[PDB]
């Protein structure tokens, strides 16, 4: 899903990006 296309870029990258 687009949703899918989010949520799982974040279930890797998002750690790098928290401080955002």
């Amino acid at each position: 899903s687009l949703f899918g296309a989010i949520a799982g870029f974040i279930e890797n990258g998002w750690e790098g990006m928290i401080d955002g």
